[PDB]
């Protein structure tokens, strides 16, 4: 059967790279999961991401903070590849979401092979819906809201 | 008081960087856009790009090289960013496409404020509307104009449908 993973991601980008501070994903079954890069620069944040993200992290002692390996290893584990279900993944303008997200295998020719390609872009469902009414910067809070979102949209 | 333009790019990226050799965009309306960058190096293509994509470009002498900052500029142009018309964008899937259109004009925070943040998916319209089936993938496909061409002419199909 197929599976919707529904993610978001917090990064500094300048134009030519993306470095990933924290990555959110939730499954439709209700699973969650949650990390924070010990890899990025946080000197290199800009003002919004230094006064709108940074100061939502977890503190420097939580398990929540984890190498870009361990995270990368983490996914392939919540994400079931060795598994038999097929994977969509969704996210809300999600275009450098979906490049942060494949930058932690690699090209994106590294991509375990069942992982999909591509995002589905939920704003594009919404509005292909007559976007309906929807309730009123942590990533896995924003993963959430985008599968309840999807709900409503959908149902 | 919209128009869609549709848009693919070619690019060799490494995990890091997405480092842009071509864009083609189409508009709804039939006006064209395609150019290549003077700035890719072409020494870091890997063997895909290097038999797929690199031999299908234009000669060295061709009017389409142009710089990354004047490939801004004719999108700026070309988009009518200063328009009245709300801007679509259109491409298969998005993500790198729209990366490597948008650094375009730097981090996200420069891009203009009419260009939208985010890009239509014809693979998710073409699987929301039950998979049709399609003519066939052209001649050149990873000529960046010939796949946006290609790309309008796919929408008009899954759209100009019964439903
Ligand atoms: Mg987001
Ligand atoms: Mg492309």
């Amino acid at each position: 059967s197929m599976v919707r993973y529904f993610y978001d991601t917090e990064f500094i980008e300048d134009g030519h790279t993306i470095e990933l501070i924290s990555i959110g994903v939730v499954a439709e079954d209700g699973r969650e999961y949650y990390a924070v890069s010990t890899e990025f620069d946080p000197e290199r944040a800009g003002s919004w991401v230094r006064t709108h993200v940074l100061p939502k992290l977890p503190p420097p002692a939580s398990q929540l903070w984890r190498s870009r390996q361990q995270i990368r290893l983490d996914l392939e584990e919540f994400l079931r590849i060795d598994g038999t279900d097929s994977i969509e993944l969704w996210a809300w303008v999600g275009a450098y979401d979906h490049v942060a997200l494949c930058q932690l295998w690699g090209p994106m020719t590294a991509l375990p092979p069942t992982v999909p390609r591509f995002t589905r872009e939920l704003r594009q469902l919404w509005e292909d819906r007559g976007c309906p009414r929807m309730p009123p910067h942590d990533a896995l809070v924003d993963a959430r809201d985008q599968l309840r979102r999807f709900r409503l949209i959908t149902s």
